[PDB]
This record gives C-alpha cells, structure tokens and sequence, in this order.
C-alpha cells in the first residue's frame, strides 16, 4: 500500500549493533557483506520481495488479498477459488514432524581454520592447511523438549557442526558434557522416553524431574556420570557461547601412511564458561522461554561473534588398554590430566540464517557423515547412532533426498547411480545409472584411497569374537567417574549439585524411588548422599554409611578442568548490564557507566517504570528500553543504578524487587550517590560488602570495580547471605 | 530385576484420589469401571502389559533387551541385529506433524444428554431425547504455540468437542471468547503468521507480544474486539474448567418441517469464570509449563469432572 | 578403467538420426543446441557424470562400489557402512505414489507462438503477439492403466499442456475427444473405480472390458456419448502425433475490455488423424507396450517433431442459450459445422526430457492452473476438477511445494507470503511473512487488474439460485450426440464401432449388463443396435425396434469433422516401413526403394531372418536391423518386398506370417519381382487388388503408388477380404 | 517407511501377528494400538518391569543369535571363494 | 464497522478489570521494537474508548494529540451501553 513509516525506522541498519538497538532481520540483510562459500552457494535459492508483484505459486499475480471469491458480497465462498486454495493448502501443511530428539535448537553460519597442518596425524583435508577455511552451520539444542519448549531448562546440551570441507560433508555431532547417560544403543529408546514427558499424560515439558527418569537412573547406574553432569550448573548454562562441546565417543584419525590414533574431539568456548543459577534458569524459562535462541541471534548481530578452539585428546594405538576404564565406553571421560587437549584451530559463528525452517528446521546432521582421514571406533552408543541418523529423515524431511534441500548440500562436488526419491531435484544427464558400465564409460568412477582426495577405505581393525549380544566386562564400573567429576567441583558447585538431586527428586512422587536414588548417591560420595538424603527427609542406614567409596581414577583425586569456575576464565565482552533510570538522572554517572560498559563490550539495557523516555539533570534525552517488568534481572549479568532523583523510583516495588532478584541469583549490583539508599533494601551493611560496588559517584574506580565482578561472573561468597532473603 | 517396592506403592490406587495422593495414570487403569460407547468401542485396540512377553512387533520374544549383536564383547554392531533396527526404527519415526495452530492442547473423554427434546427447531438425533447419551471426546487448547510450550500464556484458547452421535460425528471446534480477529477465511495464513513467531529467528514462542502481531493488528481494526478479550483477564484462564466457550459463527438448526434458525453456540463453566493475574500466569509458564494440563488431570482424577452446560 | 569400446560406438551421434540408428539418449545430450527459455533455467540443476568422482550424496568419494564393509572377507556387514546404507536406503526409497488416473504416460518439450495477436478477445499475455514464444511441456498418457502398464490399449487418452508464461503458469489439461463420459465431478470416482481393476482381484489393467465398466454405462446414460468415442478407432491411435486435442470444458477468454467469449480449446495434429485397428493394437500391447512412448521418443530424435495446431470454438454470451444443448455440459460437443474452430497458434515438441522421473513422472498439471485473460465457467465437471488437481499432489509429490520441483516451476516471478512446507527450497529473505504489513513496505504487494501484467480478478457473472444438488434439466439429454458421431463415421468407422462394443459386452460376464447396453444403443440407432446384438446372440424385442431416433444436433445429421478419415488428412512424414530381406537383394530395388522414401521422409527398417548382415547382388553389404519376429509388421505403417534370391525365405514362416499380418491389418504391401510369389500367401488374384503393389521392378512408378497408398493410411476395401486369412 | 507410510505396518490387518506382541515402542504415524502400560521404557519399577525378557529355551523362549565365530579385519572385499 | 464492540467490552468490565486490559495492552506494545507500531496502536485505542488510550499512552510514554482526544466514541451496540 506503502505502509512503512517515512522515515525509515521500519529498518534495521545493516550494520553490526547492540542487542535491544534495532529490529533483528534476516542474516543476509543484516550483515550482506558477510560471506562464505556455503553462503554464497545458497544465492540460487535465496528469494527477495521487495519491489515484487504479490503472486500465487504459479506466478499469477492477485489483485486481492483480502477476500475470498463469492456469490454477492454476502454470498458462499465458491470452490473455483484457487487462489485461496493455494494459500490455504501451503499454510494447512507448512508443518514438518520435529526431531526426535534436540527438537528445540538454535543455529548459525561461521567458519573455521585450523592452525596448523595436522597431515602427520589425519589426511583430512579440512585439517591439512592454515589457510583453508571451511564453512559451517552450527546447531545447539537442548535434549527432550519439543520444538516449541523453553531454552534454560536443566539439561545437557546438543552441540552439532556440520563442516562443509571440499572432500565431503564432516558432522561432528556432539553435546555439552564429555559424556553420555547410557553405553550401548539398543537402549537409547529406553533412555529417551523415561525422560521425555510420561506417556499417559504428557508431562513434564522440558525435565527429568519426574518419576520415570529417576526410576530408569535408579535401576542402571550407567547413567550417573552424566547424571551428575546434569544436576551440576553444567546443565543451566548463561549462553551457548560460554558452555564447552564434546564429541563424546572415541574415534580415529587416520594419516596418510595408514596409521590410526585414537581421538576424543573438544570445543572450548573463547568466551569462557559460565552457568545460571537454578531459580534464575527456572524463573527465565518462564520471563523469556527463547531467552538462549535470542542471546545467540543478538550476539552475531552485534559483532560478539561466538568463538570456539576445536581441540583434540589424541591417544596411540597402542595405549588402547592402560586406562582404569575403556576407552570405547560412552559413559566415561578422559580426565585432561592424563591426556591433555591439543588445539587444532578455531570456529567463528558470524551470521544468522535468513529463514529459521528453511535452514534452521530443515538441517539433517548425522555423526556417520566422516570423510577420508577420519574412521569410526566399536564404542557400542557410537554404533548404533550410525544407523539412526541416516534413517529418521526419511520421515522428517520426506525421503532420501534431504541432501539437496539448500543447508545440506555438500559445497564440494557429488555424483552418482542413485536416483529418484520424493522431492528428486537433481536432472541427471548420464546415460548410464548403474556401474560397471560401458555406456558412459564406466562413469562416474571409482577412486583409489590415497594421501589427498582418494577414495574412502575403512581402517582394517582386527575382529575377533563370537556374535554376542553382550555388553563388555570392561564397561562394568558406574562409580568413579561421578565421583571424580564430584571432587573436583568447587564447593558452591557441589552444592549446587545437592540442591539439583535434592529439587528433581522432590518432584518424584514415589517415595520409594527417591531412597533408591538416594542409595546409588551412596555409592559415589558420603557427604553428597547424606546432603541430598536430609534434604529429602531420608536417613542413611548403618550400611550406606560404611559403602566403600569407588577408586581414584588413574590416581587422580580430582581434575580442575571438570570445574566450571575452579580455574578462573571470564570474558566480559558480550554481557549485558541493566541500568536502572529515575527521572532526573545524574548525566555525569551515566556518561561514566555507559563509556566503561563500552570500551569492554559489555551492553547496556536503559529501564524505567514506563517506556518512553526521561530527561536526564543536564536535559540529556534518555530512550528506554524496557520497564523493570518488562526486562527482568534474570537477563541480564549485572545491575547498575546511577544516582539522580531517588525518591522516584525509591518505592517502587518493581525497582526494588529488581535489586532484590539480582542481589538472590549472586549478580553485581553497583549503587551510585544516593542509590546506595537501595542497600536496606538487600539488607546491605553501611560498611558494605563483597559483591556490591558503592560509592559517592560513578567515577574513578567504580567501574573498574563492577567490571571486576563481572569477570568473575556471579558473587559465590554471597551465598549464605541469600539463603534467607524473601525472594 | 529392577521391579516394583514389596508394599505396592509404585501403583495408583484405581479410586477418586485428591491432587498428589496418588502417581496419575492412564484412564483406563485409574477409573475402569468409568464407561462410555466410545470408550468402550476402542477396547479393540487397547493393548496391556502386565504378565507379557516383551517381544518385536512381529511378534518374536526377545531375550536381551540391553544389547546390541556384536562380534565380540567390545566389537562392531552387526547390521543382521534386526531387533536392534526395528526398535530404533521406530524410535526413529514417532513424531508426526504438530497441529498449525492451536498445536499445544489437552483432552479428555466425557459425555453429554440435552435437557430436554429439542425437536421443534432441530432433527438433530443428539439433541432429540433427554435421556440419549452421547459420548463426547474435548481438546481443551492454546494456539500460537508448539505442543512442547507452555500453558499459562495470554492468548485465545480453543475449545474442541468431538460429539459422537447416531447419526455421525459432530464436531463443534470453538474458542474462549465470542468472535474471532478476522473477518475472511482467506486472511488466515496472514494472522497466523504474524502472531508466530517471527520468520527469521523463531521468536517468541507463545506470545503475541512482538512487533508482527502489534504491525498486524495496526493496519487491520477488524482485529480490535478479539485483541480486547486476549488482553483482559479472559486471555490467562486458571483453568479449562474456569472459562467459557463459544462456536462464535451463527449456524443454522434445521427442524423436521424444514425451518431453519441461526443459531450461535456457548459452554458455561459449571465451576464458574476465573483467571489468573499476568505476573502469575507468566511465572506459572515457568515453574510449571503444564499447569492446565495437570490441573484437568488431576480434577478429573480427584472427582472433580470439569462440567460445562 | 576403460570400458567403452575403442571404437566410441557406445553413444549416440548428437545429431537428428532416424528411428533405430542410433542408441536413444536423455534430450540434452542428444540436442545439446535445441533450446527454449524453460529446457535454459533448468540448467542449474542438470547434473553431468564424464570426469566426476563416484561419491556419496554427502560429497565422499568412494573407493570400492562392489562390496559391503564386513568382518574377513567372508563374514557378517557391519553396521558402520554408511556407504551401503546411504546407497540401499535411496534405492529402498525411489518410488512416489502414481497419479490416481492417467498414471501412464509419455512427454517432451516444446514451445508455442500465436499466428496473431488476440488482444481484441483476451489480455492473456501468452496471446498477445505471434513474436511472443511460450516455453510447454506436454504429457500424453492413458486413464486408467497404472504406470507399468502398455500403450496401445482401446481408452480415451489424456494431451496436457503446461506454457510458461510471463503471467503465470497455465495448464491445458485435455484429452483426445470432444467429451467426458460424466456430466458432475461427485461421480468421479464412482466412475473411475468403475473402469480400473475390481476391487477383489485388481483385474483388468488397462481394459474397459469388464463388468463394472459396462454396469456404469447401463445404468448412466450421459457416459454414452464418450463410450461412443472410445469403441471407434478414436481409442486406439497410431501415434500421439496422429490423433486431436481438446480441452472439454466451455472456458472464458476475457479481453481488455473485461468482454467475456466462450471458448472451447482444441488441437489439430498436422500430421492427420491416424488410428491402429483393434487386432493390431491389442497385439502390438504384448510385442511392445512401450509402443507410443517409443514412437514419441524417437520422432523427435529424428526431427519429426510432433505439431499441433491450437484452435479455439468462440461463442459470444448472448449465444449462451441458442444451441439445443447446454453449453456448460461436458457430455456434449459443439459441432464445427455450427462454430468453427479458429485457427490460433502452433505448438512444436522438440526435445526430450533428460531424466524420465524427474521431468515427466514429477510434473504436475492442473486445469485451475490459468492466467488473466483466462477464466471458468460452471461446468459442474470443471468445478470439482478444481479442487482436486492441487489436492492429489499433497501426497504424490509429498507437499505443498510441488512448484519448487523444478519441471513444475514457472519461469516467471513469484513471490507471496506463504512459507515452510515439506522439502522447502526457496530461503525468504522477506522480513515480513503476513499482508498488511509495515516492515517491508507491504511487499511483495497486490497489484490491480488491467490490460497487461495485471493481478486476477474473476469475471463478475451473476449467480442467482438456491443452495442444491441438483442436476440441471438441461443435462438430461443422452442420446442426441452418441448418434450425431454415428452418423458422421465412414462405413468401415462404423463397423470398427460395431465391432468394439461386440468384444468388449463378449468379455461382460453377466449376460443381462450385455442386454441393458444394447438397450441403450436401441435408443441411439437401430443399426448399430441390431449389428452389435447380433454379434453377442441377442434379439431386439419389438419394442427396442420401435425406439424413436433422438433428434439431429441443431439441423445436422452429421458432421464430417468427427470422422477420423472421412475428409483425407494424411502425412507420411515419420512413418516406418519394414522391408523384408533375402540373402541375395536385387540392389537395384533396394536403391529406388531407400531414395522414395527418404524424398518423403518415411523411415525404413531392413529385416531379416537372423542379425548381422546379408550381401545384395552387387556385393552392396546391408546391415539387419531386425528379425521378423523381432520387429513384427504391427511395428510398421507397410511392408515392401525387394526381388533378390526369393527361395531363402520363400518357405521361412515368419517371412510369410509377416505379409499375412500386415495384409489382415490393411496396411500397403509392395512385391517387386520375384517377390510377386508372396501373393498366393495372402490369396491375391493375378490380376492384382487395390492396395497391394506389384511390378517386375521397384522403380518409381512403384514407389509413388506405394507412397499414395501410405497417404492414404489404411487399405480399407480389403476389409471384407481379411475375414479369410488365418492370422 | 515411505511405501507404507511409517514404522506402524506391522499394524496393517494383513501384516498383524496372529500371536501376542507386546514391547515399549509408542508412537508413530497412524498409531493404533494404544498402550496401557504406565511404563514405556525397561527397566521400570512402576509396572514391575513388564512386558519382560525372557530366556533362549527350548519352546516359548528369547530369540538368542548362534553365537557364529567372527574373525578378520574390517574390509570392504569379495569372498576368494566366490570368484 | 471495528469499534463499537471492542467499546461495548470495555464499557461492560469492572474498574479492575479494565485496569488489566490497560496493563495487558502496555506490557506487549513495551515489547514492540518499532515505536511507530505502539503509536499506531494506541490511535486505534483512541478510537475505542479516551480513558483506555489514555492510560496506555501514559505507560508507553505518549502524549495523545489534539485530533485523537478529538476522535467521536463508536455508537452504543443496540442501545446497549454494557453487558455484565
Ligand atoms: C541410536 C540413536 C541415537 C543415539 C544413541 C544418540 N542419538 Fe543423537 N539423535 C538421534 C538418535 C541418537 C536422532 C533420532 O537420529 C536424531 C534426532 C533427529 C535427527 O536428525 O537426529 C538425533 C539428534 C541429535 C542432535 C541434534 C542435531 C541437530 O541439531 O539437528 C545432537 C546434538 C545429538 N543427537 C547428539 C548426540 C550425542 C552426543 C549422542 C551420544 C553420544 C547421542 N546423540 C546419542
Ligand atoms: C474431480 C476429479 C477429476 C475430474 C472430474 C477429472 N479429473 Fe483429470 N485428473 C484428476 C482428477 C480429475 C487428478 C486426480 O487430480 C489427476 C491425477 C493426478 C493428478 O495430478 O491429476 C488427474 C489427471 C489428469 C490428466 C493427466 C495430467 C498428467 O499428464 O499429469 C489429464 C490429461 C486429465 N486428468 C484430463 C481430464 C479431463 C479432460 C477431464 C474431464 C474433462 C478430467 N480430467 C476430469
């Protein structure tokens, strides 16, 4: 009609900016000049509007748009509407069925380059050179949830990449534990739907606190390496950014000279590794259910490009048996003291797709898609993955050919005897659809294995054995590994994990299943069962208390690197602070806070009691960006409030229930001149306290102090202060 | 192994319990003796459990149910492990195509009997005697939403009956408020979309609170009576018991002589109307996304059988 | 490898080559310079095989393409072949759902252009200037055989018409006679289960001839008029280049003005109508039922490019009422002797499709599928149709975005808010997904009607009465048209009609569905009624010989342009003819045969008793193309007999068989010398008879008479003849 | 999957068993069997671990595999034998 | 015709009731990016019922102009001025 407004704001710049500072858009609006060859292959299918005639699919142009063909403007709709016919039909089946599992995912385009050549290792050819970078889209997710279910639940995390390398598509298809719940893969059914919500009912959304995963947990004590994992704030992570990948399972790198080392792959997030708090993720699920899916889009828009080290733990051949636990084994990690992680190069996620079902939905990733210079091993979970992921889209995405829908088509090239299938896109031209033929020449062909581009030839692993439907003597231990993960926690991490067994199982109602939790507990650590066991009203009998504690691993009693903050790692650039405004703030606080949050990366979030905006003392003009409600403390990392005309927004129940919500979930909280009249409102002593920055102005060390805090990323030592506290 | 407490306490008593005093269950294990002719007529495809061989879906028992075939203990998995493929395989294809709208639902079996003969201004067999019972089979829903979002959003719910007559299924699909936003059936897919979550992101879920859906409605006033009743109490219900429904059209009943009246159809709670407050029903989509689900569950199995006239 | 023979005797010269020169190969690499603007766009996704490498559909190439991967070389496959698994599950994938009717069929491409612009009776772009060249691609198939089954059976055949134009796809979706055998779309289905295999046994595939079939008819009266059509030679036609298009149904052309013209579309074959006889044709559905297919094929390979007039029947709207018919019926026709049929455009196919599943098996047609300029009328047939033709391929082509398939998709923009769907291709870079909108300006947009790339808006007709399923009165006529195609066939055409419906009641396995048919023939004409009657042992009662005539058509007794051969229209262009070979060939014979028909452009197939080559008097070596039981006479349009050494096939039975086929068929023999000994075969007085060639030597007195003869199509005064040849 | 429309075939009248099949699949497209089982996973408690393996034996028993010897590299090869 | 039964509703809830509907309204118009789109939004309310634009102008920050204070309510539904 020419309905946009006529200066211009309908539009976001296209130019990187600030989450909240414009209407996010389409990557490829967005960011035009970001580019790589997958996205550059996508251009064929890419589809404009504006300027465009409104058409049907056929290309007819409608004149209207608004109504439906009838007899007298009154009348019945006529069936030889086709138009409206049309545009029914594709909205009555727009829906595709959702992923089994990971259904709820975020995703992204980025690249990666590795450092150096790894040749002497793998003859993968993605790997080979410095300066070949490989395109990829990257998925994150969480596990049981549907497609529609909130993003900061307690759970692991899916992290898959696909890898578009000029040899063939590498999936590397992991998550965000080095472990898995089960071992082998006949199970996974089992496994997933005592997870998933209950089949009579269909609760719960999004959670393991129910009934039949613990009993399924009670009765196979596989799963409670990763159970752990899961119950610690691994499971509530602040971002996809700050949370670490794993492949998980062992497999094989293979060089040119045919030698095989075994290699378990790592992603570390450059960001760091940061998590949320129980309350906090479980509040956010409902304050803002696509609070992760919205941090990662506003992150690529504002340049904070999420970055990730790609990292190997490689062990020789001949080392296959010198673990205390198998190296085939799902349910085990290999603690980096003993084998340390080797950097092998770094992936930048740096534009978000155009079209979320196009790209997003319709991605198909499937760990069995290696290419030559990488080989499988008999890990028994891996296994059976390798027939799951080629199998289940056939009906996700309609059949066998949900290579060439855009996302997944390879970049480099791909020919073959295959064809058909619903949705067939490719026209092949040869005359021959089959081989050996004479026809066309025998083509196209076979190729020999080879140090660069050769065919590929599977490791000629010995087999020996009976055909057995056994699991190995070898993966018969359940304990040491959650015990190694427990003791090397910091101690508000382990409580932390007390109070996530102590919470889950408190939502299961059969009492008896929480005792049989609670004895498995009992056969990792003393202190974690008595404390999860008191919570729950339970008493250790005489022979819990004397159950031996399972071995150290190797001899380790603890590994630092299975701590989310043991070892400090904070990165503040990409956080975000919410300022609190009254209606006559002091500019010269603000003008210091904003210029600091700046020079470091950290965004600013500008909220009152209404939108609008207010005018600062000197008549500064401030835009609001949300009201306390409206943008709770939850999302953000750390409050600041400026010091002004207090008494505006000094009983303001919102305002102060902002400070009192941040001040629970271990957040700095900054007070300028007279807003530290805010300290009775979190009981705050006049001398002060670690954890909240004070002063007359917002000058000198004030910000220098905030920034601190926000690089050690929540306040722990607060902890017991917020034990009390009514909020 | 792994099996039930010695005291019986992993099952349900199968009598009326209050929220909580029992694990829920499947109906028909919690209340059989509650019967109806539809109930009744899918007992063809019940299957139970208990005292049964666990086997393929061909019918073969199964002896080790925790392992793949491999050659050797620690060896490779054989591709002839056929129980190993048919239960992925079928893991693998569960999900089928979530509803377009009104994705997120919860139902319930039931049944209805007319007060008295409405003959005069209806044949219809199902309204035509008051002691002629017709089971009914009610989606309660929301309508933006996946299946896998919350409950306790703002927005219209959908209230389905499926009314399985002597004379053919009746299904009368209505809402929670009297009318609808727009005025066209052809305009459909242009509403739909612009409450969705928005194209490029997939943001937000459940929520009309977002720049398409507020664009939408600004350009089209014929939207404003339907976004009154969203944003007033009525689009944050505390229960499926506790709101009204509506067929919102005018229909026409048609009698025995031929005569046609319009008609326009609505369910009163006999529980009476209720809602939430946003604060609540907001921080309910969080500490509980299945608030609406579990309440009509548990009502049904506490007694409490949600009754609308 | 190297498995093409040396000599590259293995592909197909790209050049026009007649019908079994050469290997047949996919269009583009047969005509690599036949080009149109659509066979152009389809270039992004033809794919090629020379110098590539074998891989997976994820790009990896593969080393050995002829064993699984398994444990030793002779135990048990292995799980982690992804190679096989990917390669057996595209395989165990190929097949789609057939279409539910006309399920077999042959296509190509092609292009259209106007003689003349037609803007003063429509503003359809595709019509507006004799320069403006529409891309098409056409399918012609059977009704109710499934895919797999023959072509040359006795049905009515399907001629559909998909032009790309500049405004849109539309769809002409016809068949090859001027009616349906049911006036409203609800029987559709009633109709059609009628006609395709019973339900118990799913007996029989490609035949009316069965009981259900024939009920229907008895007890629907309306279907009597294309039953009339299918039981003339109509059914069974020599080619897809030799028999008429039609669209059926009363269309609208609307012109600038917004002037409304009834219309009626047809195609005229230039090269004449031609039909089998019925022997030959159920024969020829066992020696070859890729018979029709293969003919189409190969003509355009050899540059006999099948050609169709486009004509349309215009009728203004206040004519609407002057005919004694309803010119909303589809069981009627209009009759040219009272409209004429304008003369609007020619259609040329020119190139076959590269991939036979890609193009043709996934192309999709639709008769709602029009464009502006184009309109419906209330053909209560064509209503439904409507509805159905978008319906079906939500489950034979798996969803809504069928346009996206690439033969399907208009080469003109398109452009709307419709999204998602199963296997979506096209990635919206549109911010907005919904009209009206604001944040992109209310693009793509709705454009006004108008004389030229305007949006579509349906002509305003005025709709008065009350809500019913009713049949219009009008309708009710059944017997006026059946017996106006009657009278207007030759003699021999109405025998060959006499003799249809004879064989097909003879396979009628209830006597009293025979006897109701033949009720009903008695109220179309005694004639036909009593010769049919008397072929299946039935007496007509008094009563039945009493049946008044239904009246003529409008005044007509007749009208010749519903005879197939009544008004002379042959082409011997592209016809075949089979010479039969002795090892000794009068070369002079063969010389002056081979340089006639080449001047005509009639093929010609050498045959003999055995493969490989025989050596003519003067040492001429003639190459065999096949035997005679190999490529029987039912193959060929004559058979022409050079003189040579007789005696060596004098005696062979097949040689003798062959003349005796073709005679029985009434197709041209030509016996030059010695070849004069075959005529006490075929019992011909030594006087000679009309259709049979014979002189001392094959010069071009021969020749030209042989040619006449082909001209001519069939020798028809031999029918009362053939009753007395055993074969 | 594709020619009869999903993992439920066994559920088309021709192909049904004649003889009991119980397990924990659930699910599908045109799913018709609806399961009672408060339990969709094994083990489980809360249905007393039922439907239940059961043993290899004589009559009645588990499907158990012959356990066959396996010896040899992982290869993609043609049998000699074969040749 | 798009205003007088939005009125009508109004017109036909309790003081907290309509208290709601205001907050309903200026919670999700606070989540609109685009302040043209609040501002559109508010006209329409404007056209609807003064004191319902009014107190949702007042939380988004807008002032009401002098044509919108100006704009005539929508006729009473039947002579229907509320229904409780
Ligand atoms: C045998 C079945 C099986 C097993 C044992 C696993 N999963 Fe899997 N997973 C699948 C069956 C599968 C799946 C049904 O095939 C899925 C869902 C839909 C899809 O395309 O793949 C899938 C999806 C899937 C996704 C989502 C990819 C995306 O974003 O689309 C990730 C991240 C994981 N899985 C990761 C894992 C890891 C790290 C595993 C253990 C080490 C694991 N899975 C075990
Ligand atoms: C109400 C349904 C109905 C009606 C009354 C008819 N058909 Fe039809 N026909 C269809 C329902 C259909 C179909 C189900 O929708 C089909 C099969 C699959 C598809 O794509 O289209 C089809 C295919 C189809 C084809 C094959 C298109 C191709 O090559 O793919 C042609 C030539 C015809 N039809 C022509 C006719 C004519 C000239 C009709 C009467 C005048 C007739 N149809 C009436």
């Amino acid at each position: 009609d020419s309905l946009a407004p006529e200066d211009g704001s309908h539009r976001p710049a296209a130019e990187p900016t600030p989450p909240g500072a414009q209407p996010t858009a389409p990557g490829s609006l967005k960011a035009p000049d970001t580019r790589n060859e997958k996205l550059n292959s996508l251009e064929d299918v890419r589809k404009g509007s504006e300027n465009y005639a409104l058409t049907t699919n056929q290309g007819v142009r409608i004149a209207d748009d608004q109504n439906s063909l009838r007899a007298g403007s009154r009348g019945p709709t006529l069936l030889e509407d086709f138009i409206l016919r049309e545009k029914i039909t594709h909205f009555d089946h727009e829906r595709i069925p959702e992923r089994i599992v990971h259904a709820r995912g975020s995703a992204a385009h980025g690249y990666f380059q590795p450092y150096k050549s790894l040749s002497d290792i793998t003859k993968a050819d993605f790997l080979s050179d410095p300066n070949k970078i490989t395109p990829v889209f990257v998925r994150f997710s969480t596990v049981q949830g549907g497609a529609g279910s909130a993003d900061t639940v307690r759970e692991i995390r899916g992290f898959a990449t696909k890898f578009y390398t000029e040899e063939g598509i590498f999936d590397l298809v992991g998550n965000n534990t080095p472990i898995f719940f089960i071992q082998d893969a006949h199970k996974f059914p089992d496994f997933v739907h005592a997870v998933k919500p209950e089949p009579h009912w269909a609760i719960p959304q999004g959670q393991s606190a129910h009934d039949t995963f613990w009993d399924y947990v009670s009765l196979q004590p596989e799963t409670l390496h990763n159970v752990m994992w899961a119950m610690s704030d691994r499971g509530i992570p602040r971002s996809y950014r700050t949370m670490e990948g794993f492949g998980i399972h062992t497999f094989r790198l293979i060089n040119a000279e045919g030698k095989a080392t075994f290699v378990r792959f790592h992603w570390k997030p450059l960001a760091g590794k940061a998590s949320l708090v129980w309350d906090e993720a479980q509040k956010l699920t409902g304050r803002d259910p696509d609070f992760h899916r919205r941090e990662l889009w506003e992150a690529i828009e504002a340049g904070d490009f999420p970055e990730y080290e790609l990292g190997f733990q490689l062990i020789p051949e001949e080392d296959e048996f010198k673990f205390d636990f198998d190296l085939l084994d799902p349910t085990k990690l290999i603690p980096e003291e003993l084998v340390p992680v080797q950097r092998v190069g770094k992936m930048v996620l740096n534009r978000n797709p155009d079209n979320f079902f196009a790209e997003n939905e319709q991605a198909a990733f499937h760990p069995g898609h290696i290419v030559p210079g990488l080989d499988f091993t008999n890990d028994p979970l891996l296994q059976g993955r390798l027939f799951s992921y080629t199998d289940t889209q056939i009906s996700r995405l309609g059949g066998p050919n949900f290579h060439e829908i855009p996302i997944n088509r390879p970049t480099c090239p791909y020919h073959n005897f295959q064809r058909d299938g619903m949705h067939r896109m490719g026209i092949d031209t040869n005359p021959a659809n089959y081989e050996p033929n004479s026809i066309n020449d025998n083509w196209p062909r076979e190729t020999p294995p080879g140090p660069k581009r050769g065919g590929f030839e599977s490791y000629q692993e010995r087999v020996e054995g009976n055909k057995v439907r056994e699991r190995s003597p070898s993966f018969g231990e359940y304990y040491s590994h959650p015990r190694l993960f427990w003791l090397s926690q910091t101690p508000f991490e382990q409580r932390h994990i007390v109070d996530g067994f102590s919470f889950e199982l408190s939502k299961v109602v059969r009492p008896y299943i929480r005792e049989r939790v609670v004895d498995q507990l009992a056969h990792i650590d003393l202190t974690l069962a008595q404390a999860v066991a008191k919570n729950l009203g339970i008493e250790l009998t005489d022979d819990q208390l004397n159950i031996t504690p399972p071995p150290d691993v190797n001899g380790l009693k603890k590994d630092p690197s299975l701590s989310l903050y043991a070892i400090p790692d904070g990165d503040v650039k990409g956080r975000v602070v919410a300022i609190l405004l009254n209606d006559e703030v002091r500019s010269a606080d603000l003008l210091a806070i904003l210029k600091a949050l700046k020079a470091k990366g950290v965004h600013a979030k500008l909220l009152y009691s209404r939108m609008g905006e207010v005018t600062a003392d000197d008549g500064t003009v401030l835009p609001i960006a949300a009201t306390f409600a409206g943008a709770p403390s939850l999302t953000v990392d750390a409050v600041i409030v400026p010091c002004g005309n207090i008494a505006d927004i000094a009983d303001n129940g919102d305002a102060n229930y902002y400070l009192m919500e941040a001040y629970k979930h271990l957040k700095p909280i900054a007070l300028a001149g007279d807003a530290r009249k805010f300290k009775a409102t979190i009981k705050i002593a006049d001398q002060g306290e670690e954890g909240i920055v004070e002063a007359d102005s917002a000058d000198g060390s004030f910000m220098d102090e905030l920034l601190t805090l926000m690089a050690a990323h929540r306040v722990w030592s607060r902890i017991p202060k917020i034990d009390k506290i009514p909020a």
